[PDB]
């Protein structure tokens, strides 16, 4: 929903440097589009339509908590909040200095706290799914699940070009910050 | 939604101190974020997905309904509305002090109330749900279920990751509140 | 949502007295957020979840009906539209007036309706509910229904403890309402 | 959803009469509210609830269709619209007149035209339903169902709680109108 | 939703003429309003109420496309889109002119078009759905159906009432607009 | 909804030429609203209306996941953001310019963008579903289906006829593209 973030990506739009007026900005909004219009639909059924080849009752309540302790948008959604809040909070603080050290130090803390949020949430994408490619089948033994039982997971194709189009941007953001870290550290 | 909340949290950003500009409302807007955008939807199937080993009518409801007395989501929509009101009261108080000695114990009394309420509400989710960790099996005897009946819960490690994640950020509102409560002290 | 009722809400926070510039006007928002942000979807599956031990076609819907004449949170929202009705009637008034005793006697008129209004809607909820407190079963013997059937109602300590809440918040504001009569009165 | 709907009320609450000014638009803004809050929400599974005791195939179809020809908040909506139509003319040929015995002319003919109006929509509630009272129990034979056919309505007692309201509001707002062409009949 | 379509709304309420002031623009909203609060919500169940009296998987796909190609709420969406694309590109028109005989000629070139786009959306609802009728029952015999298969329509009565009242309005709409030409044809 | 959109297409209305102010924005602005008005909720039931002949638990996801890799309504909402990234990029350049051989080359590097990128993604739509056109009938053979299963899609016709519509104007938005290049090509 638009509302008022017209103020909000304006009022950031100044206070920023080379890359960080246009291609910083524009790709943070290319994210928040990609998983509000269009991903947030493909994973509203992750759990209706999972389905499992047993009669046990609770069976397919167990199998897709083990192997989705927590869902990709989900992750996702934390991982924006987190790094906009660097962001946000150097936005709020020129407004103070126009009410150069310590700023150029807390200007260039900012874009040092973005650059690991990216890569933790981008580690934490890997050993939790094994990859960024989903499968059709999963083998589920875990109580009360009598021996192993196979069980089907919905849109697979789709999420898998989701998660790959998600982890590609983040990844040139992490590119741009780190070019930003050496723009500043050259001139000193 | 946006709205009109930027005048609200724009407005209430001045009148306040050394860290009520900042850090305790960033926090208070992380904590909206969280519920509204990812965790909402986390409790979205909490009883629809609720399935119990039984063929007695009315045993899932009555299982349910004594496990889960109010949702996680209700209690933290109760917490946020509470804790909001001594700094929206201080926040129009001001505005009226502009259109000493009572103001600096109006705001002193804001932070000591919002101390006890999140202390209050923290100390509610552990003796209600005897701990912080979400269980996937729970054993039900009530009427007019026989004997024990097993039941099991939808998402409890999704849950699970989002109520720690709720309580740590809670917890460090309480200490930047204590601290402000220090800082007056000392000044007199 | 808030879309732009911050003018209102603002516009009404003036023409008010010592206790009707705040103290009134928070607790009339706070039951507002309490309906809208929590208890709205409490009540989502109250005949969705309502299950009946019989075999009967069309049990289900009778005793559904004659159990729960009306929802209570249909009941919620017709009190709050009644007793924000003289609020808004005198604050466009005095606006006009800016365009004594008549306005005096508008303003102490529209004090009287509030507490008759809110002390008829809570005589409502407890003839009609017979309480406060909402029971698990329910004993339905109407037609078609054969002879007594067993019916379980969904999530009914979670309703209890919204109901007791809503109940005991109207009750301050008419005690707030009350005491505002007599300080008019004394004045004379 | 409130969006810029204050602008029209606003904009329409001069340009009008004595009893125009205040009572027939809050009246009107009465009804508007009751629909959307509350009243829509009841008529959400009219169809959904809708039992029938066969097993003919089609038979819930065409027996629904039989008794309701078209729903109470269909009816509602339409009525509004229309009755607000005149009211809009007029608002905007006074805005023309500022850019008598016509403009006299033209807003007696509206008064008129409201009137007509909620009398039409008020007989035809009272024809196709035979009467403001719901029954529980409706007796269908059209075809494909086999002899006679019993159904169940959902909902039956608080649909016509709000039947009832929204019949005695419309009531009270055709005495405000007749009263208002015999307030200007004597002026002359 | 309001948004800012006030803005568009009354942008375009200038740039007129005697009857495309107000009653050509009235009745275009007239339409949006019937659509968008009451008329999309009746096609909402028309394939999840669908029935057929078969067992044949994948028979009732076939017989719903069968018969109904397009819904009319989409074929009425498509209508409003159409029509009001010649008002705008005049309505913007003006403003470039005001930053005779070519906009005399381009304002007499958007009337023409909107006769007969109105025209043929018209002519399509009559030969594809044979009349402005809509009937109970459909007799289905297209593969795999076996032989003929009788199903059953959801709402066809409701769905009648708000068809006729969308092509009653469009053919008034057709009549200003022939109206409007011939206002000016006289003129020269 | 409309939000604040007026001020992007309002602001970008300008720095513009002779048919990008009107001609290659108001097919923009169509091919949104035909997205997001009528062929959104054609796509709803894709899957919960996927029919499969079989007996086999599981085969309906993977046949669905086979023959729909991704949603038409999923690359349309990625086609419309990425055609709408160039022209954004340069609408902000000119502001920075008023804040000429780079800003005509910056100018005619944004239309050649937008040439491929609706060539690419109209390729895409024709390999991977080969033709626009829906088969009501799909054969799938794919494991644990046994041998080969009859699916039936839902809606064939209703989005085979917004497909044709959706690709033919992204055609003539190529046309008007490749003739402002040739534009300004002979200006030099």
């Amino acid at each position: 929903d638009w509302g008022t973030l017209q103020t909000i990506l304006g009022g950031v739009n100044k206070h920023s440097t080379s890359i960080g007026k246009i291609w910083l900005t524009v790709l943070f909004i290319f994210r928040i589009m990609i998983l509000v219009v269009a991903a947030k639909e493909v994973w509203g059924d992750e759990q209706a339509d999972f389905v499992c080849n047993t009669l046990q009752p609770g069976c397919k309540n167990v199998c897709y908590d083990h192997y989705f302790p927590i869902s990709h948008i989900r992750l996702w959604a934390l991982q924006l909040i987190f790094v906009s809040t660097p962001a946000l909070l150097v936005a709020m603080h020129v407004a103070y200095r126009r009410h150069e050290g310590s700023l150029w130090w807390t200007y260039t803390s900012s874009i040092f706290f973005r650059v690991i949020f990216e890569a933790a949430f981008m580690y934490v994408f890997y050993v939790m799914y094994d990859g960024f490619s989903m499968q059709r089948l999963v083998k589920c033994n875990a109580w009360p699940c009598p021996n192993t039982v196979d069980c089907f997971v919905s849109r697979p194709t789709e999420k898998t070009v989701f998660t790959v189009f998600m982890i590609a941007v983040s990844g040139i953001c992490i590119l741009l910050n780190v070019t930003e870290l050496c723009y500043l550290l050259i001139r000193y």
